[PDB]
RNA sequence: AGGAGUUGAAGCUUGGUUCAAAGAACGUAUCAAG
């Protein structure tokens, strides 16, 4: 009820730091090889998880609610809006805590706000699997459909969002019935990849003097070279600006 | 004293202009949370 910007829903993140075992175990080279380096990596790890993860969710009101952390596991229930814009800030304070070579795994979901917990871990749990089966780094948005690398969601997810919500801010009368058809063509190509890539051109073309010259050349551009991206961030576009 | 021979011929058969715009994109109830 504090949230009076997006849609009604509760957002869920499960993480955990992949390939931890055999650098717990045998991580330390034989060269230079000490036993109290292991205990501070170690004791340094669980540190890290309690008291940093408290202190970056005190220092911005986050509407998060941690459930338990560990380097192992990590679950917390929040608004989807903190939740999504807290998990780009926890690995990257882990890579800089970490020096950037312990990597990290996570799944976000979402739900809605009557929903119970149990099945809630268990789908939220499911997605970070998926995110984790890829065998590398990466998060699962929402879905076992959506897996993006750390810096793919990051990055291009995030400057198209950011890109996106600049342009048709500033446009009085386009969003959001043109993003919703949009979301149409762009998730029919996946099928139909040829017609929909040309109703695609003829719409923008269309809209070239009503939403932007250089922001429909922008957007045919990525959606032929990194298509997928686009439509997760139109998709959190909408969910973000629902009233 | 009137007879014949032409009864229409050629040209254009639509031209250009906007060719779905703005809205809503599930809401609730058990489930859960307290």
């Amino acid at each position: 009820e504090e949230v009076e910007v997006g849609i009604n829903r509760l957002g869920v993140l499960r993480a955990d730091v992949d390939n931890l075992g055999q650098a717990f175990i045998n991580g330390i080279p034989d060269d230079y090889l000490s036993i109290s380096r292991t205990a501070t990596f170690s004791r340094a790890m669980s540190r890290f998880f309690k008291n940093y993860l408290n202190q970056l969710l005190a220092e911005k009101s986050y509407k998060i609610n941690v459930i338990y952390a560990g380097g192992d596991d990590l679950f917390m229930i929040g608004a989807w809006q903190d939740i999504l814009d807290f998990s780009i800030v926890l690995k990257q304070k882990f890579a800089d805590f970490t020096q950037n070579k312990l990597s990290i795994s996570a799944g976000i979901g979402m739900f809605r706000e009557k929903y119970p917990v149990a099945r809630m871990a268990s789908l939220t749990g499911d997605l970070e699997d998926a995110a984790k089966d890829y065998t590398k780094n990466a998060v699962t948005l929402f879905d076992a459909t959506n897996v993006f690398s750390w810096d793919t969601l990051e990055n291009d997810i995030f400057v198209k969002l950011d890109a996106i919500t600049k342009n048709f801010e500033k446009l009085d009368e386009t969003g959001k019935a043109f993003i919703y058809r949009l979301i149409d063509l762009l998730r029919g190509v996946n099928e139909n990849q040829q017609i929909n890539i040309a109703r695609l051109a003829y719409t923008l073309s269309r809209m070239e003097e009503k939403i932007g010259k250089t922001f429909a050349q922008e957007l045919y551009n990525w959606a032929n070279a990194d298509r997928k991206t686009l439509i997760m961030a139109l998709e959190i576009y909408i969910l973000k600006t629902r009233e």
